[PDB]
This record gives C-alpha cells, structure tokens and sequence, in this order.
C-alpha cells in the first residue's frame, strides 16, 4: 500500500486530529485545574 502517507498527508484527513485535541485537551486541562484547586486548598 504505496502513496498512503502522502495522499492522507496532504489531505489531512477530515479533522481527525480535532477531535483527539479536544478530548485530550479537555483532560489535560480540567485534570491541572483540579489539581491546583485541590493542592491549593488542602484541607
């Protein structure tokens, strides 16, 4: 399966990596607000 990587390249697929930085953004960044709060606080 030749001309694989380039055609999906300069497609870019149809925004696929949207949807991995979304999820993983809304993990990344309420994970590190939790654990600010959290170690902010301490109680």
């Amino acid at each position: 399966g030749s001309q694989k990587l380039v055609f999906f390249a300069e497609d870019v697929g149809s925004n696929k990596g949207a949807i991995i930085g979304l999820m993983v953004g809304g993990v990344v960044i309420a994970t590190v607000i939790v654990i600010t709060l959290v170690m902010l606080k301490k109680k």
